[PDB]
This record gives structure tokens, sequence and C-alpha cells, in this order.
């Protein structure tokens, strides 16, 4: 006849200022000192048991690679298998738990992050991942808190004669969540979202984000997350993927990272398709970005937007570099402003100097990669380094912000590189096509133009060149439920025959 | 600032009565006679070009397998590849077309089907697929019409400092739609839904549903669907799958059919993963049903529900036979009522006799399968045929509705695919019903539907928890019988100029 309901109003988390004299600035400073010198030991967590293995690993500070910030271990097949079994034992009760109940866990956690644990979380992202205040704040705080509150909201709204009804069921089995280095929030969401939906998760956090990943983990457990819903199981990547794609109980993989790696996981699952009790759901986020500038663009905006986009977090928010496309008529003006501003950019230790724009790159393997695209860069006939190009790793993995002009339109870094292509003004329409036919798995893109019709046009053309598309600014859960309709009849059935048959 | 959301209000299509004297009954009768004797030639359609190939095929009437209802051909790789390239050429314009525009096409089509073309469509499903009036009507009409209207509705209701906005883009490439035999509507939706979302489709319709599949196709084209948005390309299954999983331009497969076949398509795509410009989206619907009866159940309801569910469309709405679970205390009463009612069931030609409950099974390969299964069943020590078991294919692929009791909860044949009018019964001790519920849950691999019959409200709540993963559709005291096609682009446009690279804190 009539039902009660409850839904959920939520607001975006505020990005704090952190200005001199601010409560948040002092909180963070105290947070950072409480981390200086110290190093945390982080076990694998299966259920409520903290587990250590022979295979020990260290997370070091990127801008001070002599500082080991975390000691942790990799889980072995034995331990991963134990974690899987433990999770499955917990799954049916978890799934049956009303979503409001499960949402409340993620809401408490969001609130913990929002205030009391914000400094610790920001501090652990700065120190362990080399992020500046503003970068840690928009990721580990803002984004992550918002994921938690908004996911909770979508999940609760979802569950909001002859009587029909829908039931949103977790997937039957376990979800493997596999986090990337460059975001704290993404890791939290990779494990958090499937869990919210009544799933149990094996979470393999990124080795270069262990300290903060584990902070997020503990916060969720302190917020009420039962044991065995999310297993915290750092591990070797190949070992982990091999193990979980081999389990008959795999029902999903929630992945962020490279296209090759994903393809590989996909092929693994396909190879073992006959062993799974259910078809596994594979979610993978995998790339590129460009700034396309039209002759009408506002140069000041273009320059700051392009610098922020190219170099923030040392260009590690995107796999490749930022490709800049500048019309010839504006190039002289922009090249000057870029070079001027570039030399004003301060790269250093983000904990000590808040004036640091960006710090060191994430690790040694990463530093190596960047150096090779700097040696064998300063060679290529089509490339002239206009700025930067240096990099020293005696104290930390420090790379100078580098700017490069190319004369060749079609020439995976993860470093602070800005590539520039100067195009003739008359050939801008053909250059837009070049951007579209140049991007394989495009992440973001921006168009800069004061002409409204150039924008409308660029948007049509670049429709498949970026999943996030910005106009005059810098370019920077249903999968986990399975619906069951339940229809119910209240009157009896009558004859099996139909009228018309008589 | 203003916001303007457009909303589409739509109602469920009415299932017509078809009673003596009704306008719809006469319309259908005239429709059927206009089909008697005739046989339609159905080419492949790429763009607006009707194409024939050497490889010619015939669709026959199941209840009169001497009557060829349709002549059609299979597309070759050369034709499939031509269709693919043609579709891609049309895709960007189609995707850019406002969804309201694209929705209107599917709404006109729904309306065409709803009235003026309803009889033709019902008639071609009856005659080509062996469905009775009521079966054709709930499928080829009601459900297909509703897909069209409701999808249109959801698509339109989707597209409803700085300024944010979302854009729902079709997938970049072509979608392969692969239809099953047992539904006209499902075929329509497999091709129709991706299309609505700005996609171009290669549609491989089921060979045993060609006549009606093509009717639906032609209706859509008459409703305004541009050329090369959906290519009508009947083909050999292996050939088609091989060809489309080999295309760098594959962006999706929309499949309904068996788990093996799907797994196979999936493995094919995985194998060619490095060649695709985009990760293809694979949608597959793949199984089992059961009727679980509790001691409190209303026997009359159980009996008519179970008959309808077991035998309508000759059990072809479901790969596996219906498995009735009956408590010992009620079995005597239910066995009797089932046997009584069973013998009253008329199996025949659905076009001449509207008193036919169900007609012949879909085809010869299908008939064969059922003849073997029944033979495997019979012999077997744990199976007693209580009724039916006969089947004659001299005039059509006719199988008698068969009822079987098993003494083994885990009877193997019962796991094998039948697709025929078989009702398997398992009598369980009343005291052991909780354990029997567990048996149903631990017996279903890929469950399609399931029903619980019980007048006890707490047994129902309980059965619902336990059988939570045993059925995607679950019925209480009745018989147990698009987002994927869009990738969202977010578009932030900032109106104030930007400022310096530095930050406040810095």
């Amino acid at each position: 006849r009539w039902k009660h309901t409850s839904s959920l109003k939520v607001a975006n988390e505020p990005v704090l200022a952190f200005t001199q004299g601010s409560p948040e600035r002092d909180a963070l400073q105290k947070a950072l000192k409480d981390l200086k010198g110290r190093m945390e030991a982080i076990p694998c967590v299966v259920g409520d048991e903290e587990v250590w293995t022979s295979d020990v690993q260290y997370q070091v500070s990127p801008f001070n690679h002599g500082h080991k910030v975390a000691k942790f271990c990799y889980a072995d097949k034995s331990l991963l298998n134990k974690a899987i079994e433990a999770a499955l034992a917990a799954r049916k009760e978890w799934d049956l738990k009303p979503i409001a109940d499960r949402a409340q866990i993620f809401l408490k956690a969001a609130d913990m992050l929002s205030g009391p644990r914000r400094a610790e979380i920001l501090a652990k992202t700065m120190v362990g991942q080399g992020k500046t205040v503003i970068q840690a704040e928009i990721d580990a705080a803002a984004e992550l808190i918002d994921f938690f509150r908004f996911n909770a909201k979508y999940a609760v709204e979802l569950e909001g004669p002859s009587t029909n009804s829908t039931v949103y069921r977790g997937l039957e089995g376990f979800v493997a969540a596999i986090s990337p280095f460059n975001f704290t929030a993404i890791g939290g969401n990779l494990a958090g979202a499937p869990a919210l939906m009544g799933n149990v998760v094996l979470w393999k956090p990124s080795d270069t984000a262990m300290l903060a990943s584990y902070a997020v983990y503990r916060i969720l457990r302190e917020a009420g997350l039962p044991p065995n819903i999310i297993q915290f199981v750092p591990a070797d990547g190949p070992l982990f993927g091999d193990t979980v794609t081999s389990s008959e109980h795999l029902c999903g993989i929630n992945f962020t990272g490279s296209v090759p790696t994903f393809k590989h996981l996909w092929k693994q699952v396909a190879q073992n398709l006959d062993r799974f009790h259910t078809f596994p759901r594979l979610a993978g986020e995998c790339g590129k970005n460009f700034h396309f500038v039209h002759r009408s663009a506002d140069v000041e905006s273009v320059v700051s937007g392009t610098l922020r986009s190219a170099f923030e977090y040392g260009g590690q928010k995107c796999s490749a570099c930022l490709r800049l496309y500048v019309p010839h008529s504006l190039w002289p003006q922009i090249k000057g402003r870029l070079l001027e501003e570039h030399s004003r950019i301060k790269v250093g230790d983000p904990a000590e100097d808040f004036g640091t724009f960006f710090s060191a790159v994430i690790d040694a393997k990463s530093f190596a990669r960047i150096k090779k695209w700097l040696e064998h860069a300063r060679s290529s006939p089509s490339l002239t380094i206009l700025a930067g190009g240096k990099c020293d790793d005696s104290v930390g993995y420090f790379v100078e912000p580098c700017i490069v002009e190319s004369k060749d339109p079609q020439e995976e870094i993860f470093g602070p590189v800005l590539s520039v292509y100067v195009y003739p003004d008359d050939k801008y329409k053909e250059t837009l096509q070049l951007v579209d036919s140049t991007t394989s798995y495009g992440l973001t893109g921006a168009v800069f133009s004061q002409d409204k019709d150039v924008v409308q046009e660029a948007t049509k053309v670049l429709r498949n060149a970026a999943g996030n598309f910005y106009i005059n600014d810098k370019s920077t859960i249903l999968r986990w439920t399975s619906p069951q309709v339940i229809k119910e009849t209240h009157k009896p059935l009558g004859d099996w025959s139909y009228a018309y048959m008589q």
C-alpha cells in the first residue's frame, strides 16, 4: 500500500587553502614532523590477523630516497589463497547486510578523513608519494572523501495485485582491486566501491603508496568495516594477477594502470574462463593528454593552464606527456611567457618548502625511464629542448621541468615534459584531425579559444580524443552489483488455458 | 541559470485478448492466410543495397516442415567486411544526431508494430517460429514494442566560475548483434539498443526467425532508420563470429545464446586484443529454471503455473527443463492434478487451431536433441516418465509434453540442455525442505528464473535469501516465465581567465 524511504543528500568536500596561519596548515606541519625520521611497519591484513612473510619491501621517500617511510611484505600464493577463502566465508553475510548499513561505514570513514585524520592522510601522501600540499589535498582528501560519500549516495538511491521489486546483489565470489602509484584516492575507490556493493575484495595496493594506502585501510576498519571484506595484501604484480586469475572464485577485477598490463590480465581470465563459477567483470582505467590552442586563445590562461597541466605532480597524473598545439601566430608570445615562467618554477622537498611547485618523481625505475627519454631525447633531429632537461638523483629522484618543441607532428614518460607543436594558423582544422588520429587511449584534453564556434567545432572533432574534455582550463558502481527482479502475485492463478483457445 | 530537462512518458504495451469476434483476432487470421503457401525471399541488406550470395538457406515452418516460409542467404567474409566499412562510414553522423531524433525513429517503429503491422509481425512469428497466438503476442508485440519505447525513454532521460555537462557518446566502431531462435523481441533489442545509443550494428539474425526478424528490420527502416546503421546480415555462426572478432573496428558484441558459444566469442576477442582500436564491450545473456513448492502452497496455482511454465512454447524459453520440487505431503495431490491436466493439453498446428497449447519445436537439430534426451532419460534407473514421451516428425517437429519423476536430486541429464517440453519432478520429504532449498542453490550454474510457491510468508522471505543467486528473475506464487552501449564524456568550460600557475599556500 505504501513504503518508508530514506535517501541521501551530500555536498562536495571543500578543498582547503592551507595559507599561512591556517588551522589546516599547522595541523599538516605537526603531521609531517611526526613522520620525519620514523618508518612504519605494514603487514598484510587478512581478516583481523596481521601477517608477515619472508618477502620484505621498503617504501622510500621520493625526494629523499634515503628515507624508508614504510616496511612491508609481499603476500605469497599461500597467503593470497588463504585471503580468498577467508573473504568468501564472509561474503554472504556482507551482501545480505542492508546497503544503508554498509553506506554508513563509508560515510563515517569519509568524515574521519574529512577532519581528524585529514592531516595524517595528507602527510603520508606527501612523504611517501612526493606530492605537494595542494596535490595531496585534492587527491587523498577531496577526491577520496567524495568517492566515499557519493558512492554511498548512488548505492542508497539505487535501492530507492502483482508486486514487483529489484534487489541489488553483490557478485558471487571475490573482486581483485589493483591500485596505481599516482593516486591515493583511486586505490581507496578501487577497493571501496566494489565492497560497498556487497562484495569482498583482495586489495593489492601500489608499492609506492603503501604508507597512505594502509592509512586509508585502517580508517575504513576503524569506521566499522568487518574483517575479511577487504584484505590488505601487498604483493608482486605478476604473482598477484597470476594467483587471482587462477581462482575459480574470481568474479571481478578492478584495475587502474597501463593498457599492456590490463590486456594481460584480460587474456589471463579468458584463458581460464572454463574454471570460473561466474563470468568475471573486468574494469580497467588505462593514457594521453593534449592542449589544443586556437588563434583566439587568451595567452595568460593558456600559459598557466599549460604549466599546471604539464608539471603538477611532475607530470605523473598522466602516462605520457602533455602535447601542446600552438598556432604559429601565437607561438612567439607563448614561447616567451612559458620560458619566463618556467625559470620561476621551484622543484624541491615538498615537506620543508611549501613553495615547491612539484617534487621528485615516484621512483628509480621511473627516474631511469625519464633519463633515457632525455639522453636519447637531446639526440632526435626533430626535437629541440627549449628548457630544462637536467635531472639529479643523488638525494631524491629529481627531474627539472622540461619543455620540448617538435617539428614532426607524430613523434609513456610519466615525467614533467611539455611537448610543443607549432602549426600554421590556416591549417588548424587539419591539425585538430591530427590530434584525433594521434590519440590511442586518450585520458584528457583541453581546447583554448575565445571563439565560441571554434569550441563547438573542436568538441565535435575531438569527441573521441578524450574522456574528460576541458574548455579554456587545464586538462587536469553498477558494475559491482547484479540486479535480481522479484515479482510477486497475490491472487491465485486460474486455468492454464487462455480465453482465445476456447 | 536555467535547466531544461525533457521527459518522455510511456506506458506498457497492452497484451490483446484475441477472443472470438475481436478485431485483432480477425486481423491475425487474415494475416495468416496471406502467408499460407507463399514464401519470402530475404536478401542481406548492407546500406540500402539488397545483396544475394551463392550460399542460399531456407526457413521452414516447424509444425509443417514441408513449408519453406523464407529463402535467404548467408553473408561471406567479403560481404561482412563491406558491411563493416559501410557502417563505420555512417557512424559519426549517426552518433552526432541528437538522441531525441534517434529515439523518434524507435518510437514510430513501436507504433507501427503496435497497430498497423502488429498482425503481420504476429503472423510471421507464428508461422516461422511455431508460436501460438498468445506467445507471439507477448514476444513479438508487447515485449519488442516495450523495448523500443522504454529504451527510447531511458536514453532521453539520460541526456536530461565554470559550467559542467555530460555527453553520451556511441562507442567508436561497430557492434555485432547475435540473436537467438526463441525470441523475436530479443533480436530486435540486440540490434536496436546499441543503435539507439549512436552505434552502428552488424545484425546476425537467427536462421529460424528470419521471416519475422526481417519484418522488424523493414519496419525500422520504414520508421526512419538511415542506411548502414543496422546491417541485416544473416550468416553462418562460426563464420560471422570469426569475421567480426577479427575486425580492428569491433567495439562491442551484443549476444544472447549458450554459455559455451559466448565463452568462445570472449576468448576470440581476448586473442585479438592487440588489434582493436578500443576495448570491445561484450554483453551476453546465457539458463535454468525451477519451481520450488512448499507444503503451504496452493495446489491449483502450482499446477497451472507449472504446466504453463514447463510447456508453453514447448519449453523453448529455457535451455534446461523445469525442475519442480514438491514436498512429499502434497505430491499425491499434485501428481494427480498434473496427470489429469496433462492429457487435456492439445499440441498441434497453431495457425489453424487456436486451441493449440503449444506446437512443434523449432527445428530438426532440436528435435533430434530432444529424442536423444528422452531416450537417455528413459533407460536411466532414476527416471520414470509419468506422462508423454512420444514425438513424431513426419509432418512437423512435434513432441508430446513429457513429465518425469526423479529419485536422484542430482540427476545428470537434468543438467544437460533440452529446450523441449519436459517437466522434471523431485519429491522431497517435508521435514527436509530447508536442505532442499540449498540443493536448488547448489544445483544451478547459470540460473535464468525460479519460482517459490508457498502461502507461508516467512518461508518466502527465507527462500528469497537462500535462492538469492539461483535466479536473476524470481517469482513468488506465479509461474517463472543500454548504458553498456554508451561511453560518457565530461565537458567543463571555464569562463573566467585562469591566473598564475602558483597557489595561495605557496
